[PDB]
């Protein structure tokens, strides 16, 4: 028995890590395992999802590129009796027997409420969003705002998109960073848009700037450290890879399960850092 790991890409060490939280597991059940990387292309999850149904995966296990398009490549899933598993970002349609992910609402809401103590509430926010196509990157946004929105002398400057990306972090930091004198922190939906930030910031010689990331990839909790990123919102995608690995076992064996597991958040900051 086989199970096939979809993944939106592997240029992130946040899906690297997942993808071995689920291969440990496999191994630990007696399964094998697919990965392949769908390169933050929805044609590409769509090939890579057609490639796995034609080598007869039992279960497939999805981290869709957009939570619309995706549903295309469950629904072909769903034609062929494969089981689908969702996890870290959700579908918007087909037949998902178990969807695993962080609370990232919540997760933007711990963000906003570390900034706003950290600011004495008040100050100019600026916020790199991940890709809109991402349950992940909305809800975090979501969050943020809701929490931020009860501080009133705290303004959130700039709101950009750099999708979850490193090199696109740098080069919309630098943009605000030109059009923004006065920024107080920074919350970016990921670490690896965090790292960007920073060095658009140190690159611009700006001081003076909280910034906090989302994931607690071993890059953030380095910059963490040497005190350049002032807090993360730790994710666990070790586990959400393992879980996934383990409801596709239990799934396959006839056994109900769940179709929603939240997997826990924790913010770090220097003080608790590793
Ligand atoms: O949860 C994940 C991580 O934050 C990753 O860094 C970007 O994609 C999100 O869905």
């Amino acid at each position: 028995k086989t199970i096939g790991l979809v993944i939106s890409t592997l240029n992130n060490p946040f899906f690297v890590t997942l993808k071995n939280g689920a291969e440990e597991k496999a191994k630990e059940l007696g399964y094998k395992i697919i990965v392949e990387d769908s390169q933050n292309d929805s044609s590409k999850e769509l090939s890579n999802v057609e490639d796995l149904i034609q080598q007869k995966v039992d279960v497939l296990l999805i981290n869709p590129v957009d939570s619309d398009a995706v549903v295309t490549a469950i629904k072909e899933a769903n034609s062929k009796n494969i089981p689908v598993i969702t996890i870290d970002r959700s579908a918007n349609g087909g037949d998902v027997v178990c969807h695993i992910a962080s609370d990232n609402v919540k997760g933007g809401e711990m963000a906003a409420e570390f900034i706003a103590k950290a600011l004495k509430g008040k100050g100019n926010v600026v916020e790199l969003e991940g890709i809109p196509g991402a349950s992940a990157a909305r809800d975090r946004g979501k969050g943020f705002d809701e929490a931020i929105a009860k501080y009133p002398d705290i303004k959130i400057v700039a709101k950009q998109a750099a999708d979850f990306d490193r090199s696109k972090g740098l080069s919309v930091m630098e943009n605000i960073l030109q059009a923004q004198p006065k920024i107080d922190a920074v919350f970016a939906q990921n670490d690896e848009m965090a790292l960007g930030a920073i060095k658009a910031i140190e690159a611009a010689n700006r001081q003076g700037i909280i910034v906090v990331g989302f994931d607690g990839t071993e890059d953030a909790l380095k910059a963490i450290k040497e005190g350049k990123m002032a807090a993360t919102i730790a994710q666990q995608p070790a586990l959400m890879g393992s879980l996934g690995v383990e409801m596709a076992d239990k799934y396959l064996k006839g056994e109900k399960i769940p179709n929603f597991i939240p997997a826990e958040l924790k913010l770090i900051t220097k003080e608790n850092v590793q």
